[PDB]
């Protein structure tokens, strides 16, 4: 990966992983999503996402976004962030998300969402 | 577009409009966003968004996630929300978004990531 | 109140009112918040809020923001938004809120903060 | 303080400084903020604040919020977090703020709010 694409594998504070395919010449790339923690019931389970990252004056710290499909969930993540190469040349994802959980009536909406953040660093993709 | 489909055309209470086009099974779809707003000293592109909807429960008032991805702009938005039926069978997208600026330095993330709503409901994909 | 003081009474798109009382000349403000919404298997109950408006430039249209401290509840509420009148002389506060759950562990943080909106207009503070 | 008495001097993962001053039995407190960053063309100004901590069930590790009402600027920040002693006794105050910004008119408000964390620990009240 040319420093700053986002393909490849990731992952978080959270011990939360990603790998995230080829980024095409639209900025869209496909990926999934392992995430380390849930409030859930529920095998967490690998789950797919899809996004783009920016290609707008082709910026060697792009900003992007992309959403993660819960296989295990009835919610939604999207995360938006930037790729930034730090003073040692090493990529990290700055990125904030919003989890949205499905509630039952639209009168529950104002309690759907929540926000946090999440920094990624790059894992090896090839293993031992 | 059965009830709640992202599929189709969209307005929102800033005047932005969006199109979504046909979502396949596994909740995918792409579509197009042309905001009625920006802070840019640049043209407004219709720009393009990808995203998946939630098909879990396969639930009537699914949740679900999209980037958009501005042509004008080094930024990203992402958008989560729920679609629901209202009490009158009207289609009513709440949603969250945080909208990503591009940054210079990894020590300016800080401040890049704004966020606030939209409502969207429907509008019609056949015109006068 | 003057054109823009927080002063007073005020209702929400929730259903959710608020009293605040006079602000100091340092900005500084209290009240009370009965939330018309919980997630919450405890009963309601008004709850002190304390805040500050801005008086920076002493804008006609002034930002502010205030916590509001959950009697019944073990969270806390941030809120923080801009009072505007509109076209027609009338007062809207727009607002957005972090509500902060307790949660058990510092490994839970990631999960415990929702965000959303508020609209809040005018009640009159004399009763019928 | 108490294990997780949000009185103090305190530090931010941005070099930001705080201090607050002693809570009182509502859970109230007042303090200052002294940000290492701003995107201002403006002296930064060490600034007040107010906030509650929680105080119902007495949780050692409670959550809070407050204002910090910026001199140098037309904004307001409100953070709220959750004080928890960590593994090793140490204090740690994970926090979420949301920025608000001064705009013109009503209908800039959808990009007057920035969001993001904060991270802070104790500074020594005691200088060398
Ligand atoms: C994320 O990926 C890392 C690296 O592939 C995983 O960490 C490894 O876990 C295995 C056990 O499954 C250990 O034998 C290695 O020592 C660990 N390596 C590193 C670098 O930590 C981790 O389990 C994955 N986390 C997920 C999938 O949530
Ligand atoms: C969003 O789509 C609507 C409907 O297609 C557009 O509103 C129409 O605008 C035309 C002028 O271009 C008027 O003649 C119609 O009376 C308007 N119809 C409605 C229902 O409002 C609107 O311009 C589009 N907004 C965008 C693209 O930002
Ligand atoms: C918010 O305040 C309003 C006005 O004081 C309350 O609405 C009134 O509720 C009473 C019954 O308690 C009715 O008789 C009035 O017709 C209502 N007036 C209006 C203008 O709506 C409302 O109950 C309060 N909401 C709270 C406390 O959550
Ligand atoms: C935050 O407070 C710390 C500690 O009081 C300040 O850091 C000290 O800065 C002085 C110079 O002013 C140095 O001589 C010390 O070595 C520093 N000590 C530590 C522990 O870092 C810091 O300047 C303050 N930051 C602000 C006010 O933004």
């Amino acid at each position: 990966a040319r420093k700053c694409s986002l393909t490849g594998k990731w992952t978080n504070d959270l011990g939360s992983n990603m790998t995230i395919g080829a980024v095409n010449s639209k900025g869209e790339f496909t990926g999934t999503y392992t995430t380390a923690v849930t409030a859930t019931s529920n095998e967490i389970k690998e789950s797919p996402l899809h996004g783009t990252q920016n290609t707008i004056n082709k910026r060697t710290q792009p900003t992007f976004g992309f959403t993660v499909n819960w296989k295990f969930s009835e919610s939604t993540t999207v995360f938006t962030g930037q790729c930034f190469i730090d003073r040692n040349g090493k990529e990290v994802l700055k990125t904030m998300w919003l989890l949205r959980s499905s509630v039952n009536d639209i009168g529950d909406d104002w309690k759907a969402t929540r926000v946090g953040i999440n920094i990624f660093t790059r894992l090896r993709t090839q293993k031992e």
